């Protein structure tokens, strides 16, 4: 493009220096970032969302953000709290009568939610395919530690929590998140369940085999890892999280997400959300997002008493997503990929664009 005027945006030269390397290191089809700095929203936007059509990547451009989608999740349950509809202290089976009698009888929500019912797997087993298959998986279920003791990073656990969760409200899941929690959160183009006219904007994914992807179907996948939303909509989030939004009730279950549980080494455990101590270290951040915090069972330590890094991974076959941001310093970032790549990369790239808009 020579002889083009540049971009005027004086954050672009910086987003570009860590974000074009990651495109061409591993071959990412697409990405939207957008950043907060000095309550303003910038979007930097690259290559393609969906090689059929050829169409570039937008702000407005629809991706799957695999576990960014436990965030969500995470505030609803706050919100159910707030209303008094339940209590993170609660035993789960109070809100559910199918698992009286379980060990469920004897875990609460809260535990459920932060993944340390005591070794509730990463995914169902695949045989676990029916909601009559998922509440006799849930009643069968032998707990490998005490309550509280252990994080085992869990969709079943996360995902039993963001049901009970809208039972409690009386409501569905996926409309209670369409209809009440996203438009407070001032998130009109969220997504459980992409609807007709907002298909055109929904990117494909891609797998290492350059193939084209959706997710698939799963078990409380909805509460789980079923989000679709744009660069732009996850900014807003991102600033309901910072500055807050009108509803009071939403308000407050976006400051209870913040309240830290426990930790496991630099990285504290909320609802949805894992906090950092700012400024943070590359080594901590990428320690706290390792394989080793992710996919195995580890003790839980004191919480981090309560300026901090908020941040999210989320995944899918064929999407990478990252948020994270810093309320005390008013600067966020959101990186949504149509190709699911090493969570290193991600961290690495968010981390660097941060200390510059610092
Ligand atoms: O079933 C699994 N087995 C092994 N790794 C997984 C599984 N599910 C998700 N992951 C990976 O675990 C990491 C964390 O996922 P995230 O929290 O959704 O970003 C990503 O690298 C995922 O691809």
């Amino acid at each position: 493009h020579h002889g083009e005027a540049s971009p005027v945006d004086p954050l672009r030269p910086v987003v570009d220096a860590s974000i074009q390397p990651l495109l061409k290191e591993h071959r990412i089809p697409g990405m939207a970032v957008a950043v907060l700095k000095d309550g303003k929203a910038h979007y930097f936007n690259y290559g393609v969302a969906n090689r059929e059509s050829g169409a570039g990547v937008s702000e407005q451009t629809l991706f799957e953000i695999g576990s960014v989608s436990k965030t969500l999740t995470a505030t609803l349950g706050a919100y159910a709290v707030v209303k008094g509809a339940m209590q993170l202290d609660d035993k789960a089976s109070r809100h559910a009568p199918w698992l009286k009698g379980s060990a469920f009888d004897s875990i609460t929500m809260g535990e459920l939610a932060t993944y340390s019912a005591g070794g509730l797997p990463l995914q169902f087993p695949e045989e676990v395919d029916s909601s009559e298959k998922m509440r006799a998986y849930y009643r069968q279920w032998a707990p490998v530690y005490s309550p509280g003791s252990h994080r085992q990073y869990s969709n079943p656990s996360i995902g039993l929590f963001g049901h009970l969760a809208a039972s409690s409200l009386k409501q569905p899941f996926a409309p209670l998140m369409e209809q009440t929690l996203l438009p407070g959160l001032g998130m009109h183009h969220t997504y459980v369940n992409v609807p007709k006219q907002a298909m055109a904007s929904y990117a494909y994914g891609y797998s290492k085999e350059d193939k084209p992807i959706r997710v698939n179907p799963g078990m409380l996948a909805d509460e789980a890892y079923g989000i679709k939303t744009s660069s732009a909509d996850l900014l807003r989030f991102v600033k309901a999280n910072i500055g807050g939004v009108d509803d009071k009730a939403l308000q407050q279950a976006i400051s209870l997400t913040h309240q830290g549980h426990y930790s496991v080494g630099g990285m504290t455990q909320g609802l949805g959300w894992e906090s950092y101590a700012y400024p943070v270290t590359e080594q901590t951040l990428l320690a706290g997002n390792s394989a080793k915090v992710i996919l195995e069972a580890n003790p839980t330590a004191a919480p981090r008493e309560s300026q901090v890094l908020f941040n999210k991974t989320g995944s899918t076959n064929g999407f990478g997503a990252y948020v994270a941001f810093v309320p005390a310093r008013g600067i966020g970032i959101v990186m949504l990929a149509n190709r699911n790549y090493p969570i290193e990369a991600r961290i690495k790239a968010a981390h660097a664009i941060l200390a510059q808009l610092a």
